[PDB]
Protein backbone atom coordinates (compact mmCIF):
# COMPACT_ATOMS: atom_id res chain seq x y z
CA UNK A 1 0.00 0.00 0.00
CA UNK A 2 1.74 3.44 -1.33
CA UNK A 3 -0.20 7.11 -0.67
CA UNK A 4 -2.23 7.96 -3.23
CA UNK A 5 -3.69 3.94 -3.77
CA UNK A 6 -7.80 3.66 -3.03
CA UNK A 7 -7.70 2.36 0.65
CA UNK A 8 -9.15 -1.32 -0.10
CA UNK A 9 -12.66 -1.95 0.68
CA UNK A 10 -13.53 -4.86 2.90
CA UNK A 11 -16.68 -6.28 4.95
CA UNK A 12 -15.61 -7.72 8.19
CA UNK A 13 -17.39 -8.46 11.73
CA UNK A 14 -16.81 -5.90 14.49
CA UNK A 15 -17.74 -4.74 17.98
CA UNK A 16 -20.99 -2.61 16.30
CA UNK A 17 -22.21 -4.93 14.23
CA UNK A 18 -20.94 -5.96 10.40
CA UNK A 19 -18.77 -2.89 8.69
CA UNK A 20 -17.98 -2.24 4.73
CA UNK A 21 -15.50 0.00 5.06
CA UNK A 22 -16.69 2.55 2.01
CA UNK A 23 -20.26 2.59 2.73
CA UNK A 24 -19.68 3.18 6.51
CA UNK A 25 -17.21 5.87 5.65
CA UNK A 26 -19.16 7.52 2.73
CA UNK A 27 -18.15 11.09 2.13
CA UNK A 28 -15.81 11.40 5.34
CA UNK A 29 -12.59 11.50 5.92
CA UNK A 30 -11.28 7.89 8.04
CA UNK A 31 -8.59 7.14 9.79
CA UNK A 32 -8.03 2.90 10.60
CA UNK A 33 -5.74 1.98 13.70
CA UNK A 34 -4.38 -1.42 13.73
CA UNK A 35 -3.88 -3.29 16.81
CA UNK A 36 -1.64 -6.35 16.83
CA UNK A 37 -3.82 -8.10 20.07
CA UNK A 38 -6.45 -7.11 22.58
CA UNK A 39 -5.59 -7.06 26.01
CA UNK A 40 -1.58 -4.81 25.14
CA UNK A 41 -0.93 -2.21 27.24
CA UNK A 42 0.07 0.42 25.12
CA UNK A 43 -2.81 -0.57 22.88
CA UNK A 44 -5.22 -0.06 25.58
CA UNK A 45 -3.81 3.57 26.59
CA UNK A 46 -4.33 4.50 22.36
CA UNK A 47 -7.85 3.17 22.18
CA UNK A 48 -8.49 5.39 25.20
CA UNK A 49 -7.40 8.64 23.52
CA UNK A 50 -8.72 8.18 20.47
CA UNK A 51 -12.31 7.11 22.27
CA UNK A 52 -11.55 10.41 24.30
CA UNK A 53 -11.20 12.73 20.42
CA UNK A 54 -14.79 11.79 19.75
CA UNK A 55 -15.50 15.88 19.43
CA UNK A 56 -12.30 16.62 18.36
CA UNK A 57 -12.76 14.05 15.22
CA UNK A 58 -16.29 14.74 14.63
CA UNK A 59 -15.34 18.85 14.37
CA UNK A 60 -12.93 17.53 11.04
CA UNK A 61 -15.94 15.16 9.54
CA UNK A 62 -13.06 12.04 10.33
CA UNK A 63 -14.72 8.66 10.97
CA UNK A 64 -12.02 6.01 13.16
CA UNK A 65 -11.93 2.28 13.72
CA UNK A 66 -9.70 0.04 14.99
CA UNK A 67 -8.60 -3.75 13.51
CA UNK A 68 -7.33 -6.69 15.69
CA UNK A 69 -7.21 -10.01 14.80
CA UNK A 70 -8.99 -11.05 18.16
CA UNK A 71 -12.95 -12.14 17.83
CA UNK A 72 -15.83 -10.09 19.16
CA UNK A 73 -16.15 -11.24 22.57
CA UNK A 74 -12.20 -10.34 23.46
CA UNK A 75 -13.11 -7.05 21.74
CA UNK A 76 -16.30 -6.68 23.62
CA UNK A 77 -14.58 -7.46 27.01
CA UNK A 78 -11.50 -5.60 25.64
CA UNK A 79 -13.40 -2.09 25.69
CA UNK A 80 -14.86 -2.64 28.91
CA UNK A 81 -11.56 -2.23 30.47
CA UNK A 82 -10.64 0.54 27.85
CA UNK A 83 -13.79 2.19 29.03
CA UNK A 84 -12.99 2.11 33.08
CA UNK A 85 -9.10 2.16 33.37
CA UNK A 86 -9.21 4.61 30.60
CA UNK A 87 -12.11 6.84 32.29
CA UNK A 88 -13.74 7.06 28.71
CA UNK A 89 -16.43 5.35 26.20
CA UNK A 90 -15.36 3.39 22.88
CA UNK A 91 -17.68 4.81 20.62
CA UNK A 92 -16.16 3.57 17.66
CA UNK A 93 -16.25 -0.04 15.57
CA UNK A 94 -13.12 -2.37 16.40
CA UNK A 95 -13.29 -4.91 13.16
CA UNK A 96 -12.69 -8.19 13.99
CA UNK A 97 -10.38 -9.79 11.73
CA UNK A 98 -10.10 -13.26 13.09
CA UNK A 99 -9.80 -14.42 9.41
CA UNK A 100 -7.48 -12.53 8.69
CA UNK A 101 -8.93 -11.11 5.63
CA UNK A 102 -8.62 -7.17 6.37
CA UNK A 103 -4.92 -7.77 7.93
CA UNK A 104 -3.92 -9.36 4.64
CA UNK A 105 -5.73 -6.39 2.33
CA UNK A 106 -3.98 -3.59 4.29
CA UNK A 107 -0.53 -5.84 4.31
CA UNK A 108 -0.50 -6.12 7.95
CA UNK A 109 1.38 -9.56 8.17
CA UNK A 110 5.44 -6.15 16.37
CA UNK A 111 4.47 -2.94 15.16
CA UNK A 112 0.83 -0.90 13.92
CA UNK A 113 0.07 1.25 11.24
CA UNK A 114 -2.57 4.29 11.20
CA UNK A 115 -3.63 4.82 7.77
CA UNK A 116 -5.77 8.26 7.11
CA UNK A 117 -7.99 8.31 4.16
CA UNK A 118 -10.23 10.85 2.01
CA UNK A 119 -13.35 11.18 0.89
CA UNK A 120 -12.30 9.83 -2.14
CA UNK A 121 -11.15 6.36 -0.53
CA UNK A 122 -7.22 7.46 -1.14
CA UNK A 123 -4.39 6.43 1.90
CA UNK A 124 -3.49 9.90 2.49
CA UNK A 125 -0.59 8.92 5.38
CA UNK A 126 0.40 5.42 6.61
CA UNK A 127 2.42 5.38 9.59
CA UNK A 128 4.14 2.70 11.67
CA UNK A 129 4.96 2.98 15.34
CA UNK A 130 7.02 0.21 16.97
CA UNK A 131 5.69 -1.99 20.07
CA UNK A 132 7.97 0.03 22.51
CA UNK A 133 6.16 3.82 21.43
CA UNK A 134 2.75 4.91 21.69
CA UNK A 135 1.21 7.27 19.09
CA UNK A 136 0.76 10.72 19.68
CA UNK A 137 -2.98 11.86 18.63
CA UNK A 138 -2.58 15.88 18.96
CA UNK A 139 0.29 14.93 15.80
CA UNK A 140 -2.61 12.79 13.82
CA UNK A 141 -5.26 15.62 14.63
CA UNK A 142 -2.32 18.12 13.20
CA UNK A 143 -1.84 15.79 9.76
CA UNK A 144 -5.35 15.77 9.57
CA UNK A 145 -6.02 19.82 9.66
CA UNK A 146 -2.62 19.83 6.97
CA UNK A 147 -4.19 17.50 4.52
CA UNK A 148 -7.64 19.09 4.54
CA UNK A 149 -6.07 22.92 4.43
CA UNK A 150 -3.94 21.99 0.96
CA UNK A 151 -7.04 19.94 -0.34
CA UNK A 152 -8.80 23.40 -0.19
CA UNK A 153 -6.34 25.77 -0.73
CA UNK A 154 -3.15 25.78 -2.75
CA UNK A 155 -1.01 26.11 -0.13
CA UNK A 156 1.72 23.51 1.72
CA UNK A 157 2.08 23.60 5.25
CA UNK A 158 5.41 24.45 6.73
CA UNK A 159 7.54 22.61 9.34
CA UNK A 160 5.98 22.58 13.01
CA UNK A 161 2.97 24.16 11.49
CA UNK A 162 -0.15 24.87 13.68
CA UNK A 163 -3.86 25.69 12.33
CA UNK A 164 -3.62 29.30 12.19
CA UNK A 165 0.26 29.30 11.36
CA UNK A 166 1.03 30.84 8.04
CA UNK A 167 1.86 28.72 5.14
CA UNK A 168 3.97 28.07 1.58
CA UNK A 169 1.96 28.61 -2.00
CA UNK A 170 2.71 25.58 -3.20
CA UNK A 171 5.51 25.43 -6.04
CA UNK A 172 3.80 24.39 -9.17
CA UNK A 173 1.14 27.27 -8.64
CA UNK A 174 3.17 29.69 -10.56
CA UNK A 175 0.88 31.91 -12.53
CA UNK A 176 0.97 35.65 -11.07
CA UNK A 177 -2.63 36.96 -11.77
CA UNK A 178 -3.91 32.98 -10.56
CA UNK A 179 -1.72 33.65 -7.38
CA UNK A 180 -3.19 37.42 -7.04
CA UNK A 181 -7.39 35.20 -7.05
CA UNK A 182 -6.61 32.92 -4.80
CA UNK A 183 -4.77 34.62 -2.11
CA UNK A 184 -5.91 38.05 -1.25
CA UNK A 185 -4.83 37.77 2.11
CA UNK A 186 -1.66 38.61 -0.02
CA UNK A 187 1.91 36.90 -0.13
CA UNK A 188 5.73 37.83 0.37
CA UNK A 189 8.57 36.20 -2.09
CA UNK A 190 11.33 35.37 0.34
CA UNK A 191 12.91 33.44 -2.29
CA UNK A 192 11.23 32.19 -5.90
CA UNK A 193 10.67 29.37 -4.64
CA UNK A 194 9.69 30.26 -0.92
CA UNK A 195 6.38 31.97 -0.86
CA UNK A 196 4.89 32.64 2.85
CA UNK A 197 0.83 33.39 2.92
CA UNK A 198 -1.51 33.59 5.66
CA UNK A 199 -3.27 30.80 6.36
CA UNK A 200 -6.56 31.06 3.98
CA UNK A 201 -9.16 31.41 6.55
CA UNK B 1 19.90 -5.94 -2.60
CA UNK B 2 17.42 -2.48 -2.70
CA UNK B 3 13.75 -2.78 -1.28
CA UNK B 4 11.39 -0.26 0.87
CA UNK B 5 12.79 -0.44 4.50
CA UNK B 6 10.97 -2.38 7.37
CA UNK B 7 11.78 -1.67 11.12
CA UNK B 8 14.41 -3.69 12.10
CA UNK B 9 16.30 -3.73 8.82
CA UNK B 10 19.81 -2.78 8.97
CA UNK B 11 19.92 0.82 7.33
CA UNK B 12 22.37 0.19 4.72
CA UNK B 13 25.99 1.22 4.11
CA UNK B 14 27.12 4.17 1.40
CA UNK B 15 29.82 6.54 0.55
CA UNK B 16 28.36 9.41 -0.98
CA UNK B 17 29.15 13.44 -1.53
CA UNK B 18 27.91 15.81 0.75
CA UNK B 19 28.02 19.57 1.87
CA UNK B 20 30.45 18.40 4.70
CA UNK B 21 32.75 16.00 2.60
CA UNK B 22 32.33 12.68 1.40
CA UNK B 23 30.80 10.59 3.77
CA UNK B 24 30.65 6.42 4.55
CA UNK B 25 27.07 6.36 6.56
CA UNK B 26 27.91 3.59 9.57
CA UNK B 27 31.31 5.26 9.80
CA UNK B 28 30.32 8.58 10.16
CA UNK B 29 27.29 7.28 12.77
CA UNK B 30 29.83 5.33 14.87
CA UNK B 31 27.88 4.28 17.70
CA UNK B 32 25.37 7.36 17.64
CA UNK B 33 21.80 7.50 17.12
CA UNK B 34 21.11 8.81 13.82
CA UNK B 35 17.93 10.33 11.59
CA UNK B 36 18.20 9.98 8.12
CA UNK B 37 16.06 13.33 6.21
CA UNK B 38 15.30 12.88 2.71
CA UNK B 39 14.18 15.98 0.70
CA UNK B 40 13.31 15.16 -3.31
CA UNK B 41 14.88 18.27 -4.89
CA UNK B 42 16.72 21.59 -3.21
CA UNK B 43 15.21 25.01 -3.28
CA UNK B 44 11.47 23.34 -2.16
CA UNK B 45 9.65 25.43 0.26
CA UNK B 46 8.13 22.88 3.39
CA UNK B 47 12.07 21.33 2.71
CA UNK B 48 13.83 24.41 3.05
CA UNK B 49 11.40 25.01 7.05
CA UNK B 50 12.52 21.53 7.69
CA UNK B 51 16.43 21.77 7.19
CA UNK B 52 15.67 25.35 9.09
CA UNK B 53 14.25 23.43 12.20
CA UNK B 54 16.47 20.41 12.15
CA UNK B 55 19.53 23.16 12.18
CA UNK B 56 17.60 24.39 15.30
CA UNK B 57 17.41 21.86 17.57
CA UNK B 58 21.38 21.35 16.84
CA UNK B 59 21.66 21.35 20.93
CA UNK B 60 18.49 19.29 21.27
CA UNK B 61 20.02 16.09 18.82
CA UNK B 62 23.65 16.43 20.51
CA UNK B 63 22.12 16.07 23.68
CA UNK B 64 20.53 12.52 23.18
CA UNK B 65 24.11 11.69 21.06
CA UNK B 66 21.71 12.15 18.20
CA UNK B 67 24.11 12.54 14.23
CA UNK B 68 21.67 14.45 11.67
CA UNK B 69 22.06 13.49 7.36
CA UNK B 70 19.78 15.15 5.05
CA UNK B 71 19.37 13.72 1.93
CA UNK B 72 19.10 15.21 -1.56
CA UNK B 73 19.73 14.38 -5.66
CA UNK B 74 21.12 17.91 -6.73
CA UNK B 75 24.98 18.48 -6.82
CA UNK B 76 27.01 19.67 -3.61
CA UNK B 77 27.35 23.53 -5.52
CA UNK B 78 23.24 23.44 -5.23
CA UNK B 79 23.14 22.13 -1.17
CA UNK B 80 25.92 24.87 -0.47
CA UNK B 81 23.85 27.20 -1.99
CA UNK B 82 20.66 26.01 -0.83
CA UNK B 83 22.09 26.12 2.52
CA UNK B 84 23.30 29.82 2.46
CA UNK B 85 19.30 30.46 1.71
CA UNK B 86 18.46 28.28 4.56
CA UNK B 87 20.96 30.07 6.88
CA UNK B 88 19.29 33.37 5.95
CA UNK B 89 15.72 32.90 5.61
CA UNK B 90 15.52 30.41 8.81
CA UNK B 91 17.78 32.67 10.64
CA UNK B 92 20.22 29.45 11.78
CA UNK B 93 23.20 27.56 10.48
CA UNK B 94 23.26 24.05 8.96
CA UNK B 95 25.84 22.60 10.83
CA UNK B 96 24.76 19.04 9.46
CA UNK B 97 25.77 17.31 6.26
CA UNK B 98 23.29 17.29 3.28
CA UNK B 99 24.57 14.23 1.36
CA UNK B 100 24.58 14.84 -2.48
CA UNK B 101 23.15 11.59 -4.05
CA UNK B 102 23.62 13.33 -8.07
CA UNK B 103 24.01 9.95 -9.07
CA UNK B 104 20.94 8.60 -6.96
CA UNK B 105 23.03 5.65 -5.65
CA UNK B 106 21.59 6.00 -2.34
CA UNK B 107 18.56 7.03 -2.82
CA UNK B 108 17.66 3.83 -5.39
CA UNK B 109 19.36 1.97 -2.56
CA UNK B 110 16.93 3.42 0.50
CA UNK B 111 14.39 2.80 -2.47
CA UNK B 112 13.11 6.08 -2.28
CA UNK B 113 12.66 6.72 -6.22
CA UNK B 114 6.34 13.35 -4.06
CA UNK B 115 6.98 12.06 -0.15
CA UNK B 116 9.81 12.63 1.81
CA UNK B 117 11.04 9.33 4.71
CA UNK B 118 13.15 9.82 7.83
CA UNK B 119 14.81 7.24 8.85
CA UNK B 120 15.75 6.61 13.13
CA UNK B 121 18.62 4.26 13.49
CA UNK B 122 19.90 3.02 16.88
CA UNK B 123 23.76 2.43 17.62
CA UNK B 124 23.45 -1.34 15.72
CA UNK B 125 22.35 0.29 12.28
CA UNK B 126 18.78 -0.74 12.61
CA UNK B 127 15.75 1.35 11.76
CA UNK B 128 13.79 1.89 14.53
CA UNK B 129 11.06 4.54 12.73
CA UNK B 130 10.14 5.03 9.77
CA UNK B 131 7.83 8.44 8.96
CA UNK B 132 6.77 9.12 5.56
CA UNK B 133 5.37 12.68 4.93
CA UNK B 134 3.81 14.12 1.76
CA UNK B 135 4.55 17.03 -0.27
CA UNK B 136 1.74 18.90 0.95
CA UNK B 137 2.48 18.84 5.04
CA UNK B 138 5.76 19.61 6.94
CA UNK B 139 6.99 17.40 9.49
CA UNK B 140 6.32 18.11 13.88
CA UNK B 141 10.22 18.17 15.13
CA UNK B 142 8.68 18.19 18.58
CA UNK B 143 7.50 14.46 18.03
CA UNK B 144 10.84 12.88 15.73
CA UNK B 145 12.45 14.48 19.48
CA UNK B 146 9.89 12.46 21.44
CA UNK B 147 9.74 9.60 19.66
CA UNK B 148 13.89 9.54 19.98
CA UNK B 149 13.29 9.76 23.93
CA UNK B 150 10.48 6.66 24.27
CA UNK B 151 13.35 4.62 21.89
CA UNK B 152 16.31 5.58 23.78
CA UNK B 153 14.61 4.87 27.33
CA UNK B 154 12.72 1.66 26.05
CA UNK B 155 16.24 0.24 25.04
CA UNK B 156 17.96 0.62 28.31
CA UNK B 157 15.09 -0.65 30.62
CA UNK B 158 12.24 -3.16 29.90
CA UNK B 159 9.48 -0.52 29.38
CA UNK B 160 6.89 1.00 26.24
CA UNK B 161 5.85 4.26 26.13
CA UNK B 162 2.11 4.73 26.89
CA UNK B 163 0.13 7.00 24.31
CA UNK B 164 0.70 10.95 24.48
CA UNK B 165 4.24 10.20 26.87
CA UNK B 166 6.43 13.14 27.46
CA UNK B 167 10.00 12.67 29.13
CA UNK B 168 9.05 11.96 32.82
CA UNK B 169 5.63 10.61 32.60
CA UNK B 170 4.94 7.05 34.18
CA UNK B 171 5.03 4.07 31.56
CA UNK B 172 4.41 0.52 31.39
CA UNK B 173 6.31 -2.78 32.00
CA UNK B 174 6.79 -4.41 28.66
CA UNK B 175 4.20 -7.61 28.44
CA UNK B 176 6.73 -9.96 27.31
CA UNK B 177 8.29 -9.23 31.04
CA UNK B 178 6.46 -11.80 33.48
CA UNK B 179 9.10 -13.15 35.70
CA UNK B 180 7.96 -11.01 38.85
CA UNK B 181 11.01 -11.58 40.77
CA UNK B 182 12.97 -10.05 37.79
CA UNK B 183 9.96 -6.91 37.77
CA UNK B 184 11.12 -6.47 41.68
CA UNK B 185 14.77 -6.39 40.71
CA UNK B 186 14.73 -3.99 37.61
CA UNK B 187 11.70 -1.97 39.16
CA UNK B 188 12.52 -0.77 42.61
CA UNK B 189 9.85 2.37 42.45
CA UNK B 190 7.37 -0.24 42.60
CA UNK B 191 4.35 -0.40 40.58
CA UNK B 192 0.47 -0.51 39.67
CA UNK B 193 -1.21 -3.37 38.23
CA UNK B 194 -4.53 -1.24 36.75
CA UNK B 195 -4.65 -5.11 34.80
CA UNK B 196 -2.63 -7.98 34.44
CA UNK B 197 -1.54 -6.56 31.06
CA UNK B 198 -1.35 -2.89 32.45
CA UNK B 199 1.17 -2.41 34.10
CA UNK B 200 1.99 1.27 35.59
CA UNK B 201 5.34 2.37 37.13
CA UNK B 202 7.43 5.35 37.18
CA UNK B 203 9.74 6.67 33.94
CA UNK B 204 13.06 5.21 35.51
CA UNK B 205 16.07 7.19 36.14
Amino acid sequence: LRLGDIAPDFEQDSSEGRIRLHEWLGDSWGVLFSHPADFTPVCTTELGFTAKLKDQFAQRGVKVLALSVDPVDSHLKWIDDINETQDTRVNFPIIADADRKVSELYDLITVRSLFIIDPNKKVRLIITYPASTGRNFNEILRVIDSLQLTDEHKVATPANWEDGDEVVIVPSLKDEEEIKRRFPKGYRAVKPYLRLTPQPN
